[PDB]
């Protein structure tokens, strides 16, 4: 497995729920980067160096993902709810002395990120979310067209062991197909092959795949309910916020992303990127420039 | 594989789209029985003897299922659309000299049946649909709760080869879990083990599994478009119709008779205490309901 972060250290950070693995590089204001599914921290490898020119950059594996420890789940999928993941990453940042930091997330990590902003806004100086809408908004849009396009939201949320059993037959095919199907190109050419191997290796482990399913089960249940409380209360994120999305990604598919996020946040700017879902890899230059400019201001 | 229709003959019926396998028994007015997913014609084995006391009973494998031939599909999943399947089964019935017949279907076969009634009503004396709503109504009801309860419609409709590759690793596990999941009790006790073996053997064939996925792709695309045309035009089935559903089945997740009254001008209906698989979970009540409907 390649080292894709020149000049970054490697740290295991202790928390009450298990270790968080992170690559750590740079100096200056702290910035945490959170990946999603079906990836690991390495999906930031093309934009993290540019950010580390200006920031101390912490590139973390989500709880249960990558090389982070896997806390034991329960019938309500608690440790893989975004509320719990955010609490665990808040603990990890406190181990480094960071109680007020910038945060960017993609896919599941962006769900941790906006849930963190809603629960604990004092932790965040600025927030960027990449190619997502809130979990509540995806479910409210779950008509025929969306049920077909993001079928995995219902499939991976089926009770164990149905998705685990299906994924175990040919996991390499599944992870590679999901990566490719959400790129503008439709193949793996937007990814560094060494990064794909990181994703393939993690996805090859049945315990890691079970975590992913627990994450999607939380996404169908507790995460949805948590979001629903905020919608009904009219709670908006007060943290200065950036919403990036791919012109052909998931978030734009049944909604207008900036219009949606303005319903969830009082200080949000946005921009489309010529890209599929995987902005930091398909469009590293535009993504890095947008993030550097946002987090510097 | 067991013979679950003692006394019934066996026919391989040529059509322009491929052979239809059927068991044939009884005597009287002709009655065609159509299974669905993930089953074969044998799921009628508990009700077919009683029906054969009153009707000439034709128990057919759907195009591409069981022992029927598997036409090559295309970009629109055409041979596995219910419109195409209905045309093919009309041809098969004509080979037996049946140009006007009674029809009962379950699951995918019930979808063939109501599409047949919409496209070619003159072919049917009476129609029964078991534990289904129209495909359009399933999709229109799509929301979070629906998507989580009946996920396989969107999963199996993903572009090839995604569901085929996932199903290929351990096919026995998936078909047995699907059968059990939709019964009242949630296990396999409602099924004759010899019938389960028929379903398992069919599902073990990758070509048969691809047909099933093409069927669900049709169900997400052309079948839905065909239904949408009819409901937006206000076209109703004029054939006298029976909707039977399981109190713990798939169709009721909606008020099925009220749904069907929007699609049919002469429909009656009743629930039965059962999961989805009415002819196996509740054979006596299903057989009686069908005998009384088709004999009236
Ligand atoms: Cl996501
Ligand atoms: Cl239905």
């Amino acid at each position: 497995l390649a080292d894709l972060f020149p000049g970054f250290g490697s740290e295991w950070i202790n928390t009450s729920s298990g270790r968080i693995f992170a690559r750590v590089g740079g100096d200056g204001p702290p910035l945490l980067l959170l990946h999603g599914f079906p990836q690991t921290h390495v999906m930031w490898h093309r934009v993290a160096p540019k950010l580390a020119e200006r920031f101390k950059v912490i590139v973390a594996d989500l709880p249960g993902y990558g090389w982070s420890d896997m806390p034991e789940s329960d019938e309500q999928h608690t440790p893989y709810t975004k509320r719990a993941m955010a609490k665990q990453l808040i603990e990890a940042m406190e181990q480094l002395g960071h109680v007020h930091f910038a945060l960017a997330g993609h896919n599941r990590g962006a769900r941790v990120s906006y849930r963190l902003a809603l629960d604990s806004p004092g932790r965040l100086s600025k927030l960027a979310v990449l190619d997502i809408l809130p979990t509540y908004e995806y479910w409210q849009r779950m008509n025929r067209a969306y049920a077909l396009k993001i079928y995995h939201w219902s499939f991976l949320a089926q009770p164990a062991p149905l998705p685990e059993n299906l994924l175990g037959g040919d996991p390499d095919f599944y992870v590679k197909a999901k990566l490719a199907s959400w790129t503008r190109a439709g193949d793996l050419s937007a990814f560094d092959p060494r990064a794909v191997e990181h994703y393939r290796i993690a996805f090859a482990d049945p315990m890691r795949r079970h975590v992913m399913c627990e994450d999607y089960r939380a996404g169908a249940y507790a995460d949805f309910e948590h979001d629903k409380i905020d919608v009904e209360a009219g709670n908006k994120i007060p943290v200065p916020m950036l919403a990036l999305w791919g012109a052909s990604g998931i978030a734009q598919s049944a909604a207008t992303p900036l219009d949606v996020w303005r319903k969830w946040a009082s200080d949000v700017q946005g921009a489309p990127i010529e890209s599929g879902h995987f902005l930091p890899e398909e469009a590293p230059d535009q993504t890095a420039e947008a993030l550097v400019r946002f987090f510097s201001a």
